[PDB]
């Protein structure tokens, strides 16, 4: 099946380079633009499917509206945030650094599939992002621990653990809650990956000494550097993340200097567990954020 | 069922009373001996499946031989110890306290089925026993948990990591216990093969998970261990003279507790043969390091 | 902080006996009903056996009633109110009923935590139900040099936001308290902690759950612990400051009711002296604040 | 001091841009050989202590001669290992990745104060070496716990498939502080890493937790220099403030560098107490260095 990917590659005028064993690759050949063609668009799709994080170097000519215009190519792009009305309508401003690992939004039934990211300022050094793969975190499950987590449900909250005050109150202006499985099946590729991350609360059945026994062990495998892609920022970047397959971290080691990149963030669907069995809303209501996507089967997973 | 179980009872003259909801169980009405009858041994051993301990009072007839003869017949008893030979050679004679939850003798194939013990000497204050519930830490897992230890498997070893007895003499002690090096890998989950009853099998002698790194290995054991030593599933009994404890030790923990001081404790173990363990799919437990075939047979069980 | 000559005079002229039940807690004391008119002599020998021995039970004490229970009570401390919020299950005592479950020092969200409570069996199961204590005084004493310098300096929130549940939850206490306390009466120090506790100062969410059982399993290690098997006429009395208690729940679907009289203590210092903060509530309706009396013995 | 450091670095023609905020600078303007002048040398001194880990790049004229001979310019280079010997024997050819977190050589009584690290052979992707600074894990506890550390001591061992039966040919054990106070710099720093077994004073069951807890408040991604390296890269960093981690992340490729290692001092915890030996004797490994309090700090 390597063979025909290559082809595919070739065939848009890209190449993807791997940047690490289980995640990252770096394409190049593409100038990320809102009129490119559906094969160029598909080869990209692909190709983040396979290496969960890409990235593009020398995107000098876009802006938020041209990021927008592209990032609508692979989806359809939810509003900036659910609770954050203060940092963009079209596009998410995040200023500092996300310094918890995370995927995005999974308070809500219909966690985002992908991420489109953009530096705006950068600092003169550090302010690294760096991704984990959860599906590779699954593989590498022996199989009392598989055993464990495929029948292990977890409570998401937006409640999460001057002015980084005033965001919190922001970000947590109204109530979510959404029961997700720990383990969920890829819809496009079939993969089995984690769901975890620093918005789960709680485990079903299980009481709150355990929780954080087993939520430190699932975390410390997923986050594993041999698992982790960490990409330093340059003018110019951009990133595209599967957030069904990722965590991510900001990295805050760039003391009080100002650090800005621009999201868009593609509507994603609900997470099935191993059985199909859909995540459950507790509270909260994530329409006025996106819509439901409906997703297709890769045909070469 | 339990009208079976009171006849069982009634037959043999003997009264079971409850002593906790998952564990313990005082009997009356019987004096221990090597010459008890068919029907009260046959009681005896199904008020010890169902309630896991049983205690019996004002056995002041007993001596070493009388608890040995007793013992032979819910089973052959083993030697003292696999290891240890110089603290009794029909009895092992257990100074101090063994304050640590453990099962008896799990770093062998042939973990002992049961234990008769009961006290020569005993501290002024201070000095329990107390047992946990292994079935009824099984029973009490979600249902994640229990899909965990189902496939769960550990290594035991007699090289493991105060009570009136010298730090000196504890160190000849271990010593010897260690003589020679044992590790068997056990299922975390057993069938207990005369109830059909599920129970974990865990304990100070595990070293290692199977298939799991060193740090995964203290959180996991530690969460399982506080879910099996929870207090809703332990008996504690305060020893006096004349007292026997017996319990199946397919389905317990237990902990003698070192909260008399230098006082002196002492009291005598008869442990009999059980059989290798069974994972709930029926596989058996594995060798990796010794033989006990000089310290006991294997048991042949028969379903209840 | 031993049993000398001198506490044994004190116990002989007292007319009592107190029998250690275990090294580090738990005695029985004979030769003393317990009465609203026991002499001063022989309540400050029960006062200096409790300090001792941290746990105190009587036996026999059939004479007993709700009203007899509560003027005994009075004779070692000013009474609170049952409880700082559960106002439904008694006016004079608080009625208990089934098993408290779970490993804490009566009501640490507060900044006056109760001293002492008196504690007698109303109604018993056929089988189980015992009541554990535990030392926070020995766990103190056993932690090695690195962890009784980490505790010397932890600070932790204790909250009563672990139909009663409502009640219980119907106002929000929030209290600062030192994780180590000088007990004002035998100056010995004791672990403060318990299943009130939310967080520690300065510390993470993750670090707070492995530092937490880790203390806990040093204050609930077996060697620390007095289990009692209550039978009626049973009276136990605990030192608040002193202990951790757990009622066991082994006793399937029966009924048990124990009623308690709690007595007002005051508020909590750190070993440098420093009171407990109050962030959230107001407890003066609850009970005031006592002013303890140091005992020339320790 | 920033002054005194900016004109230190000037005068000695290298500028060190800082990578991290707790670790990491890169250093340009200078060739790394052996007859480096004094004041050069002193320069790169004060920039290893004050960032942790250098990096310096382009450097394609060294060999392992000229590696070696410069690394003798820092201070006295040890033996490759005290217990592996078939991997070198003027510097150690680290072939894989190291991936645990640690300290270099912990277990004997004389850590190295300093490596010196280049690549020799490097894989298509993947294979990046990140290090942690053990002062910023210091730094940023809370006061309980760091007076948990300060009275803390840990037992190091080398036993922690031929090459693990050379490593562990002889078994040293020794226990070191927790916490150690540089002996060049006066800065506190976390002792742990992959080499302890356990605890003084503390049962095996709190060693786990306490462990991990103290690990990850150091591998915390906020006080980590991650490098991917390039052929003429050079690493220096300061192993008595760092641990290292070499990462996994490039399949069955084939990964080479090569270290010069500095003979360090015996640790010393915040009340001037040393290190004590149980088991095994390096001085066969390294001498003994005495330290030099740099007087900028
Ligand atoms: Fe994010
Ligand atoms: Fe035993
Ligand atoms: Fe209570
Ligand atoms: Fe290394």
């Amino acid at each position: 099946t390597d063979d025909q990917t290559r082809r595919i590659y070739r065939d848009a005028g890209i190449t993807v380079e791997k940047l690490g064993e289980h995640i990252g690759a770096r394409v190049n050949g593409i100038e990320l633009r809102g009129d490119l063609s559906a094969d160029r668009v598909e080869a990209i799709r692909l190709a983040l499917a396979i290496n969960k994080v890409l990235v593009f170097t020398e995107q000098h000519h876009l802006d938020d509206a041209g990021q927008y215009a592209f990032a609508r190519l692979l989806g359809e792009p939810t509003l900036p945030h659910p609770t954050v009305r203060s940092h963009g309508t079209e596009l998410l401003n995040l200023e500092g650094a996300a310094n918890g690992w995370h995927t995005d939004v999974t308070f809500v039934d219909r966690i985002p599939k992908a991420s489109v990211l953009r530096p705006v300022t950068l600092p003169s050094y550090g302010g690294a992002t760096t991704w984990a793969s959860t599906v590779a975190a699954y593989e590498q499950l022996p199989k009392p621990l598989r055993s464990l987590v495929d029948d292990l449900w977890a409570t998401h909250t937006n409640l999460y653990d001057e002015r980084r005050a005033a965001y919190y109150t922001e970000f947590t202006s109204s109530r979510y809650e959404t029961v997700h499985p720990v383990v969920r099946v890829h819809p496009e590729t079939g993969e089995r990956s984690l769901l975890l991350g620093q918005f789960v609360k709680s485990f079903q059945d299980l009481p709150s000494a355990e929780f954080a026994s087993l939520f430190q062990l699932l975390q410390a495998r997923i986050t594993k550097l041999e698992n982790t892609f960490r990409w330093n920022w340059r003018l110019g970047d951009v990133a595209i993340w599967d957030n069904r397959a990722t965590q991510h971290y900001g990295i805050a080691d760039f003391g009080e200097q100002q650090r800005e990149l621009h999201r868009v963030t593609l509507a994603g669907d609900v997470p099935v567990d191993v059985h199909g069995r859909r995540s459950q809303i507790l509270l909260g209501d994530a329409s006025h954020y996106s819509g439901i996507e409906t997703p297709q089967r890769l045909e070469l997973f």
